[PDB]
């Protein structure tokens, strides 16, 4: 099942993706979010009844638009904690994007001046919740997982590494507003194959490539972690982190300029690509 | 004027406080985050006209216990990182607590096994925003403050500095479920003057003291340099920083022991007084 947040001339829905251009609208939803805060949410997409509706990719909205809690986390791949200069963890890290920062998966990512110095991309896989969980055992944690999507954590690193100098909290390169691409749909965990390949693309070239079964902490390692700190509900979302070759680690270092436009896949989620623009 | 969230068994209110011990019920609202949703909540506040109710301090709800955005500030008192012989920041830090952290001001921080090890406060002031801040100017900052309020800060310091080992993202030890007390109640900034002692007591003995107007990041400051990266909320809140004086820094180290109580007390705003228990 694949479930998406569509909005046709500024009005959006909660929709069940037919194919790659059609979906059924699930009525009384503005969103995936919404849609997900009933328990029975698989039933009411197994019976979408609204209207039909052809779409354009830009008429995808960020799948959930207004989760509560958006929980990335650091360090999660070998290649990605190597180039960083790091060590392998025992512990995920974790850091706060607003949901503020959430776009469509084929937005523009307008910049204002201030934040065009240092941008760069992180290709992600998304988990979204699917019921409310607190204090979930791994051996468990499954259960709460209603699908998967695809994120870029848009990054501006020379706010990420700003303050204070010498442990600098990443939040504010994190969360610039209109800044991350989501989707471009979540698709069930019996609707595709763990594990394939994360590709970023710049301009075309292919600047990240791993599998997702590289992930060092599980998304189901995760749901444990975090959820015995506080409680993540229905909508929420783990970024479960980016692969080697972001630009800030590149020889030559590397970032995004105006009118660039990056493009994150993932086997069998499909793809998300957003074009920088820098502000009038 | 002061702004409280009360409850009143089996509901919740937004009420004018009258004294330490009475109130104004503010017809309509749940609570005082619900009531700053409206243009007019100034307004509707001063010309409460609901039930008089005589609560107790165990009543006091979280004074806007669902924000949308908790942003907690690093160092921010001048005097205090001069004499650890620290440069003043140029740049704020940030960090997100979600509103799952927070309890009502007199309310029981109650601890699980796995977070009980490293337990430390930080008395603060907090900001509570008035409508919809988006690159807002210094200059025009005022006018988007609702008020103030006091805030515990309450640390995990294992969780804090656990990942990664050299520049910790401190999120983790700043979220706890249900750990941050908040009020007593919102004061109205015509109605408060900086400069008045924050101070921080553990049973009694004063841990943390300095005047409210040493900040480096006024809260005006504050407001220009988040909302040009994403968006406030009326009801969301700016955490403003903690002098020294926190059990971590202290030799020997002092956290909080099972049964001890936390009292943070700003002059001109009220205080706010958490005992630590741990959970059978
Ligand atoms: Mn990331
Ligand atoms: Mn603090």
């Amino acid at each position: 099942m694949r479930l998406a947040t569509i909005r046709t001339n500024g009005t959006t829905i909660a929709a069940r993706v037919e194919s790659e251009n059609t979906a059924t609208t699930i009525e009384g939803f503005a969103n995936v979010g919404e849609l997900l805060q009933e328990s029975n949410w698989r039933e009411l997409a197994e019976n979408a009844a609204g209207e039909a509706v052809t779409f354009e990719n830009k008429e995808l909205d960020a799948v959930v638009p207004a989760p509560k809690k958006i929980v990335c986390v650091g360090l999660n791949y070998a290649n990605h904690i190597k180039e960083m200069g790091r060590d392998l963890p025992d512990t995920p890290t974790l850091f706060v994007k607003f949901p503020d920062a959430l776009i469509g998966p084929f937005d523009d990512v307008v910049v204002p001046e201030w934040a065009n110095k240092a941008l760069d991309w992180e290709g992600e896989m998304a988990v979204i919740i699917g019921k409310r969980a607190r204090r979930v055992k791994q051996a468990d944690a499954a259960e709460y997982i209603a699908g998967y999507a695809v994120m870029n954590d848009y990054t501006t690193r020379d706010f990420q590494y700003a303050a204070p100098a010498k442990t600098p909290q990443w939040h504010q390169g994190k969360s610039l507003e209109k800044s991350a691409g989501f989707g471009p749909w979540m698709t069930t965990p019996d609707s595709f194959e763990f594990g394939g390949e994360l590709a970023t693309y710049l301009e075309g070239e292919k600047v990240q490539s791993t599998p997702t079964n590289d992930l060092v902490f599980s998304p189901e390692k995760l749901i444990e972690y975090i959820t015995h700190i506080y409680p993540l509900d229905a909508g929420d979302v783990i970024v479960t982190g980016t692969p080697g070759g972001v630009g800030h680690a590149r020889n030559p270092q590397r970032y995004i300029g105006d009118g660039e436009t990056v493009k994150v896949e993932i086997a069998g989620l499909g793809f998300i690509e957003n074009k920088t623009v820098f502000e009038l």
